[PDB]
């Protein structure tokens, strides 16, 4: 009921509002563009586009920035949509809150590459961060949705490769279960403007390109999370994805992994990507860099 609570939701509402499935796929990636394009980057924030291993990718990152401490960031948008185009100002927020730079990958997307593309796209830019001189105690992963649950699927990709694991991950309304299986997405799904049932289908079934929706790497909830570093884990009241953080919380746990799950009252998906407008947005962010400043600092 705060105002700007009500602008973000009608931001949101009106993407929603959007029949996507008559779109082409670079109308629908437009379209996320569209709803994020009113909030523009600040003009003290510096950004190079790169290729770390072959990976598209972009340095972001406020005045003041440790050079040594990064953030690797994975997007969300179904692995079908999104980019740094419509990440790179929240992305901003949490470089400056952490006071380090970010890495966000442009990773490849489905349904042209489609699972496990993203998984190998960040494993290659964790290995290229390594093969430069970054130091693995002063990085760590982070991804909202999609780039959620593959914060975690790479985790254990890296673990299971034998690459010295990173300090950290934090996930923001991670998606973990290609299926949409938790509870939250029958009793939320009134409650959440965002994000249904319908849509997570129609990503997954882009997303797999005909694999098994229960492979570990897609859907991390099938996943052996053993010696995974600590989690921060972000998530809205409403939301629909509100199981998938608590099952991902949950086993995180059972796995002894060091795993803090915040429920947010009232926020929407990924309520910090309308940080620039949205007081709990910048707080949220505040927390993530309180917690990389902990993990990496």
């Amino acid at each position: 009921k705060s105002p700007e609570l009500d602008r973000v939701i009608g931001m949101i509402r009106e993407r929603a509002a959007t029949p996507y499935k008559h779109l082409s796929t670079d109308d629908d990636r437009r379209l996320y563009e569209t709803m994020l394009g009113s909030m523009p980057l600040d003009d003290d924030i510096q950004t190079e586009r790169l290729g770390v291993n072959g990976v598209p990718a972009e340095w972001i990152y406020a005045p003041g920035a440790r050079d040594d401490q990064v953030f690797l960031y994975l997007h969300g948008g179904g692995y079908v949509i999104g980019s740094m185009r419509t990440h790179r100002v929240m992305l901003s927020h949490i470089a400056r809150a952490a006071g380090c730079r970010v890495l966000g990958l442009d990773y490849r997307l489905a349904p042209e590459t489609p699972f496990p593309a993203p998984v190998e796209d960040t494993v290659a830019a964790y290995r290229w961060l390594l093969a430069h001189g970054y130091d693995p105690s002063r990085i760590a992963l982070g991804g909202d949705s999609a780039g959620g649950g593959l914060v975690v699927a790479a985790l254990v990709a890296l673990r299971y490769i034998g690459e010295p694991l990173p300090a950290a991950g934090v996930c923001l309304s991670p998606w973990i279960d290609m299926e949409a299986t938790g509870e939250s997405f029958t009793t939320n799904a009134t409650m959440d403007p965002s994000v249904n049932k319908e849509r997570v289908m129609w990503f997954a079934a882009l997303y797999l390109g005909g694999k098994n929706p229960q492979a570990p790497l897609a859907s991390p909830l099938y996943a052996d999370l053993q010696g995974l570093p600590p989690l921060l884990v972000q998530v809205g009241g409403i939301e629909t994805l509100l199981d998938d953080a608590r099952a991902l919380t949950t086993r995180a746990k059972a796995a002894g992994v060091d795993a803090d799950l915040e429920v947010w009252d009232d926020m929407p998906h990924v309520w910090q990507h309308f940080a620039p407008i949205l007081p709990e947005g910048k707080q949220a962010i505040a927390r993530i860099g309180e917690f990389l400043r902990k993990q990496i600092g």
